[PDB]
């Protein structure tokens, strides 16, 4: 897990993230979109996107981008303390959105690269290890809950 410090340290770097949810969610979305296309696959109602432009584009996908973010928020706020918030979100995505686990190693690699793009010089060493440990986290417990259920089996 993580220590004090780093908790502290990423929900400082939240912080940022807060001023702007959708901003942030829409190119955490478009970057997963396009740095990986069969993650747009598993999304109907995105699938229709053909063209970064038309992702950006989409007040649809910001909304989701809010949904996103607001989720992953609420769990990185319990330090850990999180079973009860993200087993329903391991299952849900296991069973009904036939998601691959490796599916969230993208979207963590892309929360980094977003970070330092929208925050170039102000998301320091000591803050990305801190985020990239609760990224871990986040993958590692949602992984256990994905072998429970045996995968996409
Ligand atoms: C989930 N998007």
């Amino acid at each position: 897990g993580l220590s004090d410090g780093e908790w502290q340290q990423v929900l400082n770097v939240w912080g940022k993230v807060e001023a702007d949810i959708a901003g942030h969610g829409q190119e955490v979305l478009i970057r997963l979109f396009t740095g990986h296309p069969e993650t747009l696959e598993k999304f109907d109602k995105f699938k229709h996107l053909k063209t970064e432009a038309e992702m950006k584009a989409s007040e649809d996908l910001k909304k989701h981008g809010t949904v996103v973010l607001t989720a992953l928020g609420g769990i990185l706020k319990k330090k850990g303390h999180h079973e009860a918030e993200l087993k329903p979100l391991a299952q849900s995505h296991a069973t009904k959105h036939k998601i691959p686990i490796k599916y969230l190693e993208f979207i963590s690699d892309a929360i980094i690269h977003v970070l330092h793009s929208k925050h170039p010089g102000d998301f320091g060493a000591d803050a990305q290890g801190a985020m990239t440990k609760a990224l871990e986290l986040f993958r590692n417990d949602i992984a256990a809950k994905y072998k429970e259920l045996g995968f996409q089996g």
